[PDB]
DNA sequence: TACGCAATCGATTGCGT
DNA sequence: TACGCAATCGATTGCGT
């Protein structure tokens, strides 16, 4: 088809090129008759052609895990904006935290040859951590681990340790000694990271929380629902509830509602990601604010350095999470006594 | 790199190739030599350099208009599931209901040559519609019109009238009168429709709804909450409302809320799309149900179809909203009057 | 029997004139 | 000056032997 348009126009092909990428110079006439055909002919030159010839498709694939959560929605929509804007494409794939899934996705990815890649599996066994290896010849982030788990990717890095102290300490700060805790599977950082800056905090007030009042979620509504009820459900209540996830939060606040209880008057409620439409929940909730678009945009950044500045060294971004006021939260009994 | 396997394992790149692809028979140690060098070499065929032979690129796009909606996004991850399930690869793109930024999406996939096009845009000026049928000659499906505007695509219908009649009829059975509407955009389907929809059944009982009743949301939950407050705030208020979508339903349940209104026992509230969590919402959400997946997977069906064999006849089908009865609603004042 | 030769898909780009 | 020739990127596939 580009012969097509350079036999119009009577040029070479080699010209239809240049004038198409201005390339190199081009007289003006030339340069209309070329644009003509260009339109007679309703010209669409092959990206899949030109990748071929100049090695990189100006496309980026993000395994991800799952894309309907709040959450996940939230950062790729953010990567996506990135992409567009500096004309990449996006390819999603979703492994719901399947190996084969994985294994599957990741290699129709090399196979499609996208320039990079954005990683956001949730869960990271050595089996998933090996494959991964075997693909570092193509560039990539992880955009969810809590360190550096290895050498050959980029990380960025949320600090979700010092998120979850700044969740106990408010609710210390705040009048409360009796908590309890929902968090999310502890196979994730966003899960174990969160718990244990949430329960240092704790340790340093010599506050000690019942594993009766632990209740493990997996960052679903349904879970926060049940884990909300299985607290409240016993003989002897904590009197402020740290949840893991502001969907689950949602879930916890459900049940109260549903057994009568009281939020934050009969319980506080503090979650964690400052999900757009946590404003919404009834009432408005307080919770640990998550910078999910620099989380998103940060990464992109990254891939982009290795993959044009061609970098090979590995690199590892920090940001960080920020507590959020809102009505979901009220004085404990201790308040007074500080 | 085919080259090199086919080196590797002394044998043509077209022997390479054929065991690669099962495409014709080859003896069994040939057959292994090569996946052995296949392995060795670290071998991983081009997608680009096949498809630039075989003249489709096993993937589609999907022109969304933004990908973080609740609805949306519940919408995209099914399509996901369906591309991956028959080896498609998915190129998600969301124009913003910007022109520009669609005909740049639209140019890309065009250039990327994507197989076929999945358009949900929500609102189809003509300018828009024009560039649309500039592509025809790509297979693409409309999952957002009411009806089919365009003989060169192929659509899904969601019956967003009748979704809407229904929400009305169960507000007029349910005891209610005094009724007020929050509905989304015009210039949509999911908004005007369901509004008529919602208005027929109103003239069908004599009902007038009096135009300070009723309040234009675009679909996000802050606008659900400035018109609830807009709704509430008169001297003379609905005993109960039927918001257009959840997520300002969402929105509508906060306001009630902040007034210190009651839900339902101040006023009834229904709304549209059972959104993935609208049952945790508060109190939990009586609305109509539209049937995403299927709307997803209904769509790329077509698609492939189009695509495989080759239909040139655009076709449409529809698919059926039904009630989902929760707890935001409360007999009205005329129930036991009927 | 089981395999290979050579042309081809649509672009780009180094040498030249 | 302003443009064109021919080789090339990595695969597939119709004829043959
Ligand atoms: O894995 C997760 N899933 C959903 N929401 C989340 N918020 C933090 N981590 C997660
Ligand atoms: O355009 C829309 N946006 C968000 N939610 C919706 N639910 C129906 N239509 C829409």
């Amino acid at each position: 088809t580009i012969k097509d348009v350079a036999k119009r126009a009577n040029v070479s092909t080699t010209t239809v090129s240049h004038v198409i990428n201005k390339t190199r110079f081009v007289a003006e006439e030339t340069r209309n008759a070329v644009w003509a055909a260009i339109k007679e002919l309703h010209y669409s030159p092959s990206a899949v052609a030109r990748s071929l010839k100049v090695n990189h498709t100006k496309s980026i694939g993000l395994l991800a895990t799952s894309s309907e959560a709040a959450y996940f929605a939230e950062i790729i929509e953010a990567v996506e904006k990135n992409c567009f804007q500096k004309g990449y494409t996006l390819i999603l794939g979703n492994a719901w935290n399947n190996l084969e899934k994985q294994r599957a996705y990741l290699s129709m990815m090399a196979q499609k040859r996208v320039d990079g890649l954005l990683v956001m599996c949730s869960e990271y066994p050595e089996p998933l951590l090996a494959m991964l290896e075997e693909y570092r010849h193509i560039p990539m982030v992880v955009m969810d681990w809590g360190e550096a788990k290895a050498d050959f990717t980029d990380a960025v890095i949320d600090n979700a340790f010092e998120g979850g102290y700044m969740a106990g300490r408010y609710l210390i700060e705040r009048g409360h000694r009796e908590i309890g805790v929902i968090p999310g599977p502890l196979e994730r950082n966003t899960g174990a990271g969160r718990l244990a800056g949430f329960m240092k905090a704790m340790e340093e007030a010599m506050i000690k929380v019942p594993e009766s009042w632990i209740v493990q979620g997996d960052f679903e509504p349904e879970s926060g629902y049940r884990a909300m009820q299985q607290i409240l459900s016993q003989p002897h209540r904590p009197t402020a509830v740290f949840c893991g996830g502001d969907i689950m939060a949602m879930g916890a606040l459900c049940a109260a509602d549903e057994m009568g209880l009281r939020v934050p008057q009969d319980v506080s409620l503090i979650g964690y990601d400052n999900v757009r439409n946590a404003r919404y929940f009834t009432p408005a909730l307080t919770t640990i604010h998550q910078p999910k678009d620099s989380l998103g945009e940060t990464a992109f950044n990254m891939l982009l350095d290795r993959i044009v500045n061609k970098r090979e060294e590995p690199q590892s971004i920090e940001v960080h999470p920020r507590l959020i006021e809102r009505r979901s939260v009220a004085d404990g009994p201790f308040r007074d006594y500080r």
